[PDB]
């Protein structure tokens, strides 16, 4: 397993993030386990949840699944770097005022819930799941703070920003000596690229890691076009896969990929992973698996090597617009 | 004519910009000079040009033109809010000598004395970066900046086609040691080209910036370029970015539907481009092209049309824009 | 015995820190109590160890055995100023899971709870990095450091084989928000490797850390280990550092001379080479590694000792130092 | 030519600079001249003078060679980046006190006289020649200020700095908005490696750019063997390579370096210039040419590659300390 720093920061992390959103609803308690145990022996070190995620009257369930597998001991949350969210709604349409979004009142119950439910008395990466435009980064920064100084956190990164809400959110920090935000959390793959505008130039400028979210476009990139007439689509059957397969020029972006893999020789989950490790700035993706099997495949995807032949034709099935201002001016 | 202020400071312009880039290369010294007295009579106080204008050879044959017009007296330097750039190279066309291009203190040193020079004026009001440049840190950039306005050499500083993010560390960094940051960022934004919605005028209006849009017709394109296609002379749309444009089917499918609209709702191309512009919010204005004194008059009108909800939305339909990030792509 | 502030904080210690890397490995736990009591007992109030100490499969132990002698009551935690580490791997051997070493606000976090625990005690006087770690910037290490100032757990954080700028980049960051910086550094200092005078002592001196000399005795070498070869005797002298410096003819005739000049003069080895560095401007002290009570009473006589202007040129003909940079290396 | 960034700045400089204190006690005015129209046709931008270099009674004259120089026309003066020096004596022995070293009064007059011999409104980048312990950053600092706000400096660096003179110097003008240094100017080459120690490091946290000086040593690995017996005008007949030379355990590393560089057919000034410049770090040698041909040889320099047989040669016969502490302790 290789591994790395997050960004500028101290914390040493596998290029390949354990992403927890199928435990729970797709995924059973004891083969997430089994996944979790697995990922440790193979040297992930890193796992991403969310206080959200079990969906519906179960949301928690995949923070409790952690719970859980800590509670085994084996020094299992010694060995890993815990990282959840805060700004969801916990609750089934709209949510009680200041129950999501990131005022101060809302961070403060969101981690002790986390806390409670994951059954630790820290967390290592807490993440605020979007951005609030409503809340300035006074409050935002006093709140964290009053975490990091209590020992409830360590670190705390942000998903789905903007460019200039890293630049904003960081510079706020260094005003007054804390320590900013250390990684983005943003959806980026083969599917969508547009990340590369500004996000990840920014992330890169301001040296926080970059962990890619959905690595496969929900299961659009591990052969799920292959898989419809065999009925191995789960993920890959709802969501931003579900869309994508029913537009027709996506469908037949996919249809070129796994054909090309086809001649190749190559698994599609495992060189959609592979691609991203290749971006400039990337830490890595945050991988998806629903079976333990998924997760070797993630395991191998890790050492493959891509062809610039591969590369190259990636690119032209897969085209990305590049940084800002060029993407669009000059 | 109607004002306002330039983002988030003192200086009020007017909310349409006469672009000076045609001075020179395009429209001559002499219909340039009556543009610009037809742009102040009409109330315009916000003029764009920047070293390199006047293209080929003839780079700075533009902010002399203007100089000439200011050497005409009649209170002209000093009602006009004068703006001009730095980062291009001033050379051949080629690749620049070292450090004769782009943002480092040395560059910035020498393109505005010669900016002034050819000006004929001791200060420029926005004195802008014509183009992010990675390699200059803003704790150098705010350096030249300074000396600059402390000199009164310069007022204001403005960006152009920088991305969301730079506007947000230029601003912090000036801000941490009390001085005034970028004012304005000037963008490629009209009906054709939106992505700049992503992140560029989100940072703006979150830093308080003015938003002066560049090329707002896409070079003509938006003028009526397919009415006038077979037609002659030397007109903007028959080259560059407009001619591209119709060479592309699908690009060219959107002017005809546009162009067509507009003939159903007897409305004039250039004229409803620009008044979309001056819909967007955080917009201050276009930056107006005209190679004809007829051509400003006209944009003076359409700062004066109001289109109806049923053309926006028609608008929207044939032109659809991204929304800001991180919704435009993630959720 | 002779007491001095530490570098310019009101801290006041003795000038032998008493170092306690021996403690388990090389000094059973009984002996290394009854060092204990003698430090203390001579007016020594300043102890060094580390989380690392111990060795292998017994890595804490070292902790451990102060954590007992604390327990025996009599005033001895309040008495001392305890000093301890973070930094090293505390598993066995090979390479450490991720952040379980280095200085990761997370490591900083365990290893510090760790330390408590074995040590038996509240708070720790002076925690210190026992290595400079180039992957962790500092307003991430005076984050973790600040967590532990204000919950109580620790007084005040020193460094460790850092170089200069280190120490420099450190107390200038942790100074722009009013934080104590670093208030001592501990560098291999001694006759034989002088190398910390080109940077790290005068960097130190500038920010007023303490310098504590760590192998005062370059792991015995300087103790008289040529002696014991024949007579029998030595044993961390047997290993490591000074088992390698013999091995090289150069070094082991510098310490040839070294033990013939000390026999004309009737001075002991070991007792000298404390001294020297007590002479040293900047140095705090010497941390003496004592394996016996008897080492321990005879670097309490160094401290008494007085070296005549001729013994320190004659020692400083066999132990040429480089002086600082540049001039060691340049003019 | 290649062409770098100056550390983290956003000037431009060819890797080769043109280091001129042989104009004026070594080479003629004549030819130090013709070296100069040589390095410019050469698209080397980067001149390093000081004001005491002419030597003796004649300190200043290099300046006054390269104000001649730029009083031909040529767009000279736009084209170079001009760089000179304040620290030294400019009345030998003992100084009259403040008309050596950093305070802001010999900064004051030093600065003023360097720009009436070098005939130029502004010195693009004002170095100090050496460290001054008895003057402090913020009177430095000051000074340096005033000639910025002024236009007569545009950038500042060092000279002969340990690392940690760096570090404070850049922290305290970080205080408070001023750009720091942005070059340390040290002595570096196969011969002598102890800048690797922690001026380097330093630079190179701090993002300053490297230019090393007497990159061959004072000639020392210029040929001085193969040309010890010849006449002539040498640098290597004197200063610091002549006593190398008289040491029997230098002379033998130069002898093994120079038989090493005839079995590969190499050059010895050419292979220690291209092996400054595979250094991490080093923005490149500051050469000093003292003929035109010379110029010529360092130019080939820059093109050369040197392969990993004679890279691993070269650090057999002239090894390096490494960084501190691991250089001395662990
Ligand atoms: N910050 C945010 O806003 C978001 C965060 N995340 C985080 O990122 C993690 C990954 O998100 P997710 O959408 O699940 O990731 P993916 O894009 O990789 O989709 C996961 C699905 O892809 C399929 N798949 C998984 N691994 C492989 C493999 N080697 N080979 C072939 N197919 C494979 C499975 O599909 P199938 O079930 O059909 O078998 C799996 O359920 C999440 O667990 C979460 O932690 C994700 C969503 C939003
Ligand atoms: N209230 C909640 O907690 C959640 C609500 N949803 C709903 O699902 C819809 C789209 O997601 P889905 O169809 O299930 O699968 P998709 O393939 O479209 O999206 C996959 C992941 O993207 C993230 N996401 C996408 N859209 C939204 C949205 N409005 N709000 C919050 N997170 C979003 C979620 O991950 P992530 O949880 O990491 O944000 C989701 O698991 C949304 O309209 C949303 O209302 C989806 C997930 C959580
Ligand atoms: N910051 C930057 O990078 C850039 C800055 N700019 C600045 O923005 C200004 C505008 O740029 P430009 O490309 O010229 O803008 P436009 O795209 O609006 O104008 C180009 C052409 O549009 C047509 N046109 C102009 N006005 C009208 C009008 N009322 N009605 C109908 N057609 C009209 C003319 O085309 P035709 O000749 O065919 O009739 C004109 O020559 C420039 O002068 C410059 O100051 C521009 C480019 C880059
Ligand atoms: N053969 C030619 O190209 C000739 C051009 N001109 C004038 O040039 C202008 C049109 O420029 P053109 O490039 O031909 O067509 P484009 O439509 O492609 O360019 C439009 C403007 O965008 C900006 N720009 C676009 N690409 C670049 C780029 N690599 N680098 C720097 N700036 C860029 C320039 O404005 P900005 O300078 O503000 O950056 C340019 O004037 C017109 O004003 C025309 O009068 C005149 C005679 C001949
Ligand atoms: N920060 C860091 O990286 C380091 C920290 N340290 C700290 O510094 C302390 C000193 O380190 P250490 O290597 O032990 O110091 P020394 O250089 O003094 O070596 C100790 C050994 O020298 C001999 N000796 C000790 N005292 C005398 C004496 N009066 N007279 C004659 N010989 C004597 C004994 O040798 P023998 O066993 O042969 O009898 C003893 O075991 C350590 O305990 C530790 O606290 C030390 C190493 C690294
Ligand atoms: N702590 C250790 O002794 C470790 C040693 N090693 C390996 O053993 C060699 C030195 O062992 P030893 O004979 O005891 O050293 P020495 O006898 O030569 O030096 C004595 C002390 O220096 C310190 N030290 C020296 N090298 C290292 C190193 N890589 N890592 C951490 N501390 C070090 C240790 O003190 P202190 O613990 O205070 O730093 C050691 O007690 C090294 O080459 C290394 O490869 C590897 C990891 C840890
Ligand atoms: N900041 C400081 O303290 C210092 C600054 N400097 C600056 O650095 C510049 C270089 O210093 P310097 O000592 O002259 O550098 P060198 O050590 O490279 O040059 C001295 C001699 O090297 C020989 N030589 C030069 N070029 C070549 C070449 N291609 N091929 C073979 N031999 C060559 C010549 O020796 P020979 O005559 O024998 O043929 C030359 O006179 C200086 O001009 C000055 O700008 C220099 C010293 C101190
Ligand atoms: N002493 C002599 O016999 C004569 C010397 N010269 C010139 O002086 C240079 C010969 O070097 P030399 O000084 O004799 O001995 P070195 O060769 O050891 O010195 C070479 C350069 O290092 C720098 N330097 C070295 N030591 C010092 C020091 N205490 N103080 C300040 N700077 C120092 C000087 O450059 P920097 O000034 O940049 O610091 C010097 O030019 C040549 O450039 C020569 O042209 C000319 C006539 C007679």
């Amino acid at each position: 397993m290789e591994y790395t720093q997050l960004g500028r920061i101290g914390l040493k992390v596998s290029r390949l993030v354990l992403g927890t959103m199928n435990f729970g609803p797709t995924t059973d308690e004891a083969e997430s386990h089994a996944i979790m145990d697995a990922a440790l022996d193979a040297g992930i070190n890193f796992f991403d949840t969310a206080n959200v995620y079990g969906w519906g009257e179960n949301k928690g369930r995949t923070e409790e699944i952690l719970g859980s597998w800590f509670a085994q001991g084996g020094d299992r949350r010694d060995k890993v770097v815990l990282a959840t969210k805060v700004y969801g709604n916990m609750g089934l349409g709209p949510a009680w005022p200041n129950h999501d979004k990131l005022s101060a009142l809302n961070i403060r119950r969101s981690v002790d819930a986390s806390l409670k439910r994951l059954g630790t008395d820290h967390i290592d990466l807490y993440q605020f799941h979007h951005v609030d435009r409503d809340t300035p980064w006074d409050e935002i920064w006093q709140a964290m703070d009053v975490l990091v100084r209590q020992g409830k956190i360590l670190y705390v990164g942000s998903s789905n920003f903007a460019g200039w809400n890293i630049a904003q959110a960081n510079e706020t920090a260094a005003r007054h000596g804390r320590l900013g935000l250390v990684s983005e959390q943003c959806l980026y793959n083969l599917c969508e690229r547009r990340a590369e505008m500004e996000v990840v130039p920014a992330a890169r400028e301001y040296g926080l890691g970059v962990i890619a979210w959905s690595p496969l476009h929900g299961g659009l990139l591990g052969g799920a076009i292959r898989k419809e007439q065999e009925g191995g689509n789960r993920r890959a059957a709802s969501g931003r896969a579900a869309d994508a397969l029913k537009d027709p020029q996506q469908r037949e972006q996919i249809q070129r990929y796994e054909d090309l893999l086809d001649k190749h020789g190559l698994e599609p989950g495992e060189v959609a992973l592979a691609w991203l490790l290749t971006r400039p700035g990337v830490t890595g993706p945050i991988v998806g698996p629903r079976t333990a099997d998924q997760l070797a495949s993630a395991v191998r995807a890790a050492e493959l090597t891509l062809t610039d032949e591969v590369l190259t034709a990636l690119d032209e099935i897969f085209p990305g617009p590049g940084p800002s201002p060029e993407a669009f001016a000059w």
